[PDB]
């Protein structure tokens, strides 16, 4: 039993819920996620909290994140997620489109002192943005 | 339009699972060649045996979700979603039980103001990896 | 040294080269590949020939297949391959784009008496057609 | 003619060649791109040439920006473009695998002055990592 790939699921859960009161716990203090860097400059579990309740405004409340697979390699941890939601907040100056959309994920999960130190995921962006019907900004971000 | 109406009908029979009505919109001499490997009827008899094998491999569940349709002249593009659960053989690959969702792209041919040509592309490779890759284990 | 994914090899290398003078040598009499049942009935070593000269026809002479894995689990092989062409020849009853295009491949291969007997491959269907930029067809048939 | 998609078209070339001397023409002051901020935190013309840059450092001088369509509306411009390459160089913490890659790419341009003063670009991450055999990074660093 992994403690590494059950923090990985505890963090997948809280996309899930949207309840992140005790990411303290698998969140390491000096976390980063340079997918954050245009929105903030927080770090630690302060700033997955931010990223969490993001993806619930922007995809909704019903936003789910399924999980394909799961593997390790020593401090590290690669995620193979599914992002489901609607498009209901305001995503990088594009405007609500109300479109529903599923989108792959890949997440590269850095391990140091038993908690999540670095965090990157690259979304299916532009099967996402086809999904939402392809819009055009209104403003920059 | 009278063909993007006749498309939409197709995609809600996806999503009932009916397709009691389907020669309303399906041309008599109806082919997708997506279906050769399964069958060698034509018509609406082979576009309710389509229908019928999506709600049996990708649940009864499974749904196609509109993005955009287009038309040119007597040719019809239709830009959509499949959601669905793995729940049923596929192409010899067992049941995973595994939810999966894939954009696909459908370009659809009128004559005598019925679908005649339905050729359609799923995302395989997308709806592979979110199946986990099985490894099949027979052949088709 | 697997003898199936040495098969496999060479049958990519047939499509890079189009070289198919020997290809009974590790495709079955008896093979079959369901997606391209719409254009021929043929089988075997004939069928994979054709099927090699119909993608340096539609895709140009220069069309690469290029190998990012290939996996094996007892008699079935799985190829992870990258298809790179222009498209230059009718395709599907689509006049041809002039358009280059790169796409992922998923090849699952099943093996029956050391010989690639069934075979079904997953192009980037909506992929390449983006980068064709998007034609309609010009018709239903071969043309 | 519109000048702004002659403008992106100069910004695809540079890719392609390599030569930046002139980003000034059709690069803002204030150009900036969100999916820079990891590595650097410059703006203008010098950002997008360091852009390109790193383009060629990490994906080799032979990688190559095709276009497949550009279309605009207003002071927008829409670009999908392809990214042929090949990884020879450190790529966020994943060592250099050799591979040839190609991935398809949407760039959303916002034009102010007559220039380009926002850019957002979508890889396809995913793609990409698959073809390059999904790498493990070495460092986070
Ligand atoms: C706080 C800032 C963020 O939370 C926004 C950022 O997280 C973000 C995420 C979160 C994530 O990585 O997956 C759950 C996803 C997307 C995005 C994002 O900023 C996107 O911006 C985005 C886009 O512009 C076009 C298509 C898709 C996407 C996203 O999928
Ligand atoms: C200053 C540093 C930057 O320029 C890095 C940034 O360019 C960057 C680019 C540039 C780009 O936009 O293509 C034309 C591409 C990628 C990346 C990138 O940082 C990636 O990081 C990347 C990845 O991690 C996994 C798969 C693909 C990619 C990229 O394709
Ligand atoms: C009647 C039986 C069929 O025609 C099977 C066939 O419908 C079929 C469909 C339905 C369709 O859109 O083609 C018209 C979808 C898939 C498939 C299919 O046979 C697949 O076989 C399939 C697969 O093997 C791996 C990933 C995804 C898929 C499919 O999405
Ligand atoms: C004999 C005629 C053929 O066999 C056509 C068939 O080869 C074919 C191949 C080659 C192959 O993968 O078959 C084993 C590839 C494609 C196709 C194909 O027929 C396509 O039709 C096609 C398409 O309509 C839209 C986007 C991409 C493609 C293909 O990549």
């Amino acid at each position: 039993r992994s403690e590494q790939i059950a923090a990985v699921r505890r963090m997948v859960e809280a996309y899930n819920t949207g309840k992140t009161d005790d990411v303290a716990d698998y969140i390491h203090p000096e976390y980063m996620n340079p997918g954050t860097l245009e929105f903030t400059s927080l770090r630690g579990p302060e700033l997955f909290a931010i990223n969490v309740a993001w993806v619930k405004k922007t995809f909704s409340e019903e936003a789910r994140l399924e999980e394909v697979g799961i593997e390790e390699r020593a401090d590290w941890v690669r995620a193979r997620l599914v992002l489901y939601g609607r498009h209901v907040g305001e995503m990088v100056g594009m405007a609500p489109t109300g479109r529903l959309f599923s989108g792959e994920q890949i997440h590269l999960l850095h391990f140091v002192d038993g908690k999540i130190h670095h965090h990157r995921d690259w979304p299916d962006y532009q099967g996402t943005y086809r999904q939402l019907g392809e819009p055009w900004p209104e403003t920059e971000h």
